[PDB]
């Protein structure tokens, strides 16, 4: 259970990262 | 509240899927 | 651990409301 959350939560934080990259890159063209 | 925090978690992990697959839209056109 | 997975969620909460508000701008603005 604990284990299973805390990869959910680990591989959110990575797309959160991902996201938050791209939409810089949008901005600038 | 650990089931409270599973379906936040499971919200977040919709959103979070809603925001990447509207970015790739925006990355088009 | 507990404090711990609450604080990440909150972080991925907050950090989805900052990227879906600049994207609205990217967009729109
Ligand atoms: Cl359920
Ligand atoms: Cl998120
Ligand atoms: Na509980
Ligand atoms: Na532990
Ligand atoms: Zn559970
Ligand atoms: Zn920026
Ligand atoms: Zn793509
Ligand atoms: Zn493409
Ligand atoms: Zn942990
Ligand atoms: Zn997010």
């Amino acid at each position: 259970e604990w284990e299973a959350l805390e990869k959910k939560l680990a591989a959110l934080e990575s797309k959160x990262q991902a996201l938050e990259k791209k939409l810089e890159a949008l901005e600038h063209g």
